Formats: C-alpha cells, structure tokens, sequence
C-alpha cells in the first residue's frame, strides 16, 4: 500500500490516505479524482499517509490561507516527499520573500505583461505555423503535434536561442518530469546547466535584448547576478511554462473536441475567448505542490508540526463548490471565476499572463483553421495525476474540407 506510520500528533479522524500520484477513479478524469477530497465526508483538512506522510489542504479558503502565510508555510521543500523538495534548486520556486522579492522582479522584466503585450503576435505566428502544418492530415495527436512544440518554441523565441536547439533542450526537459532511464534528474539538470551557462556568460559580455541578456545582466542585492543564481534562475524560466502549458491546453482541447455547442459558442462569439479561456484555467486547473511547515503552528483548529509538508492543491481552489456553483460545469458566461490554477501569493505564477497569451491564442488560431474536430474513433483518453497533472495523448480528427487555410 505504501503507507508510513501516522505520526503520533496526528489525529486518526482526520487520516484520508489520497495518492497524489495514483489517485482511485483516475478513469473518471484526473479534477473528478481529486474532487474526492471535496465530498462531504472528508474534512477541510486531512492527512494522507501516502508518499511519506503529509497534510491535505481540501477547499480553497485554506489552499489560498496557507499560500498567503509564508511565515508559517514556507516554500523551501514545495515537493512531496521531502527527498525531492529537498535536492531541487531551481529558483524562486524554493525561495520565501524576502530573498526571493529580487529574483522574482528580475524574473518579471522577461515574462511580464509589458514583454507578452509585445510579443502578442509572434506567439500568433507560430501558433498558425503548427496548425496550418496539420490541417490537411485532417488527423493529429495534439499532445505531441501542438501542445508539445508550442510552448518549448515560444522560449527559444523569448530566450533568443536557435530553433536547432529544440530536440536537445526537449530531451532534458524531458527527463526532469518523465524520465526514460537515460539520465537521474541531477544529470538532466546539470544537462541544462551545461548549455545554459556558456549563453550566460557571452551575453553578459554582449547582451541582446532576450531573456537569457535580461537575467545574466540583472542586479541582486547591490551586486551583479552570480553565474549560479542566473542558471537557477533561467532553468526555471524554460522548466516553468513547459508541461503546465502542455498538459493544461490538452485538457481544454479534449473538453472542446468533446463539445460542439462550446466550439461553435466561441466561433460565433469569438469575444468571449478570453473569458473562455479563464473558465477553461478554473476547471481544468492542474498544479499541486506544497509547503513545509516553519514551526509548530495551529491552523484551523489542526495541531500542524513544525517539519510536516502540507499538499495545497491549486487545482482544489476552483473546484470547490463553495467557491463555485456547479464546479465541473464549463461555463464561458460566469460572472465570477474564482481560482488559483495559477497560484496564490507571493509565488503567483510569473508567467500567467504569458500563459495566458499562448491559450487565447491557440483556441482562437485552431477554431479559425478547423472548427470541427472531434476525438479519434474508439479512443479512449487516460491522464496521469503528480505535480502537473495531464493528458497521455489526445487523438483528433476532422474533415479537411471543413476546415480553411488562413
Ligand atoms: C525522474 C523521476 C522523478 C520522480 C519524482 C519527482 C517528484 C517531484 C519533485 C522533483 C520534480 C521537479 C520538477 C522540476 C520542474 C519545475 O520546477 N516546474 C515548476 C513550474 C511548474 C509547476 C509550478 C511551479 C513552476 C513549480 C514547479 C511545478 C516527486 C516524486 N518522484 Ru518518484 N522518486 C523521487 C525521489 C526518489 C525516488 C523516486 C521514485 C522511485 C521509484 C518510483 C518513483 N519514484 N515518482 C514518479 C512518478 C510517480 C510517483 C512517484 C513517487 C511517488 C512517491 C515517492 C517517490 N516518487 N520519481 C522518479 C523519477
Ligand atoms: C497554464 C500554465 C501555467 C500554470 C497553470 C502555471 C502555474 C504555476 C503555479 C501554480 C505557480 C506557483 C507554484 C508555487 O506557489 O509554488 C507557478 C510559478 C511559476 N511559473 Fe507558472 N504556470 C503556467 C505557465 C507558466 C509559464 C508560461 C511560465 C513561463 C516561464 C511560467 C513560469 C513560472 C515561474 C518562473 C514561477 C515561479 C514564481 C515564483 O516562485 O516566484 N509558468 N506557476
């Protein structure tokens, strides 16, 4: 079963032993199998005894108290378990504010709204590029043929790198989340680093106007950015809007392919995609990570250790039927979208606006060039549920001659 022994501060009444990584009912959909935390037999805050041993923030009024309290709830082990959040160095992700206030400023002069806002149409660009280069085969599996290359060609695009780069720079990326056995994530890490840090080190000579020019250039402290503390931070740069990017525009692509009536709703309303596009964030949301308890602390009526992990899922926040009425209902028209599928508090996902920018566009781009699609005849569409949550494949098809070059 894979249980550790409950801890003896830990009260038997509230033990729900939830598998983060192999959730029951996982065939019903990965947001149903973790919506189980939300029946009404299970409290708001529970201890599973899988992976370790760790806490379980259910509803979101905890999930966005815990991610406000940085003092109590501290980001230096976010991964569960512990030898794991541990080893991890990327950065801010492992930092708590203050330290991690400079690094996060520096962060935003590449992937804020300003830099989004510009770079607006040459994420359209590409976006056709793929969706044209598939729209004849009247078939495709989007994971791979358009979820996968979209977001990794957007980095090479922000971060001034050469697109001959991708295959090599995919492969290590790919080790550090789905490992095939070539390579222990340290390798794959030390990979990254090893192609990263000769790029930092000439553009901080001679910097460009890209990412990786911004960052080695930046100022933390008084002082200039350390080699270290630029790969730490670039690496998460490129790590960060990966498999979030993939494995989220899988889930609103299999819902759409899914359901006519929300595909044409767009295709008649096409100004209503951004507003499709939060619902899409709300009930597809997919990232679930923690924190690691700073001291002995008391929350909710819960005696919490200092040492103990707590999972607050930000996939729970928007499902929670007390936040939302009708929580797996897609919905374009709501007046209210309440979630944290990109986070909450001073971690607040950097990238969200760029995020954000890649599915507008997608949606918009791909309902454009093909309108009608549908799953794959016979197939039948498996997620896999961890720290991203998402989808193994999604076969499409539809007839070329409903579709149009743009
Ligand atoms: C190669 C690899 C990774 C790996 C992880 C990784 C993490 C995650 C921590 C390290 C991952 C780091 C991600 C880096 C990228 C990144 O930072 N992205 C960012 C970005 C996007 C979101 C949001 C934020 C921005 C923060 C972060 C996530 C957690 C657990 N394990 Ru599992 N594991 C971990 C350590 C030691 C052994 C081990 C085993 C051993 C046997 C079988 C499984 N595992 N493992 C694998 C699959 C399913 C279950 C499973 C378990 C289950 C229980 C116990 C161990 N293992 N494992 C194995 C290989
Ligand atoms: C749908 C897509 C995305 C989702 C759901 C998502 C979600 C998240 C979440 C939940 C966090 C905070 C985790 C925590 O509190 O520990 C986060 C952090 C971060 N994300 Fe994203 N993300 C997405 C896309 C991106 C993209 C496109 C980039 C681009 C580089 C990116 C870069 C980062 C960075 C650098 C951080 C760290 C912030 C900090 O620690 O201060 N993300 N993301």
């Amino acid at each position: 079963a894979n249980l550790a022994p409950l801890p003896p501060h830990v009260p038997e009444h509230l033990v729900f032993d939830f598998d983060m990584y192999n959730p029951s009912n996982l065939s019903a959909g990965v947001q149903e199998a973790w919506a189980v935390l939300q029946e009404s037999n299970v409290p708001d805050l529970v201890w599973t005894r899988c992976n370790g041993g760790h806490w379980i923030a259910t509803r979101g009024q905890l999930i966005r108290e815990a991610y406000e309290d940085y003092r109590h709830f501290s980001s230096e082990c976010p991964f569960i378990p512990r030898e794991a959040g541990e080893a991890y160095d990327f950065i801010p992700t492992s930092m708590d504010p203050p330290e991690q206030r400079q690094f996060r400023a520096l962060a935003n002069q590449v992937v804020g709204m300003p830099v989004v806002d510009k770079l607006e149409n040459r994420i359209q660009e590409l976006a056709c590029s793929l969706i044209e280069s598939l729209r004849p085969q009247g078939q495709c599996n989007f994971t791979e043929d358009y979820a996968e290359p979209f977001p990794i060609r957007i980095f090479m695009l922000l971060a001034g790198l050469p697109e001959e780069d991708i295959p090599h720079l995919k492969y290590l990326t790919d080790q550090m989340t789905r490992p095939d056995g070539s390579m222990t994530f340290a390798e794959a890490k030390e990979a990254l680093y090893d192609y990263l840090i000769p790029i930092i080190e000439q553009r901080r000579q001679k910097p460009g106007t890209d990412a990786i020019s911004i960052v080695a250039n930046g100022q933390v402290n008084g002082r200039p950015i350390t080699s270290d503390e630029a790969k730490r931070m670039c690496g998460l740069l490129l790590v960060g809007g990966l498999d979030t990017v993939v494995n989220f525009l899988s889930f609103s692509m299999e819902f759409l392919a899914k359901s006519p009536e929300h595909r044409q709703e767009l295709i008649e309303r096409p100004e209503r995609i951004p507003a499709a596009c939060e619902e899409l964030l709300r009930r597809f949301s997919l990232v679930a990570d923690g924190r690691i308890l700073t001291s002995d602390y008391e929350f909710h009526g819960v005696q919490l250790k200092k040492g103990d992990q707590i999972l607050l899922p930000q996939m729970l926040s928007g499902l929670d039927e007390r936040e939302n009425a009708a929580p797996m209902h897609v919905d374009f028209s709501r007046q209210k979208v309440s979630h944290t599928t990109f986070g909450h508090g001073s971690h607040l996902c950097l990238g969200q606006h760029l995020a954000r920018r890649e599915i507008i566009v997608t949606l918009k781009e791909w309902l454009t060039r093909i309108p009608d699609f549908s799953i794959a005849p016979g197939a039948q569409i498996q997620h896999k549920s961890g720290i991203v949550s998402g989808v193994q494949a999604l076969p499409l098809v539809w007839d070329p001659a409903t579709t149009k070059a743009v």
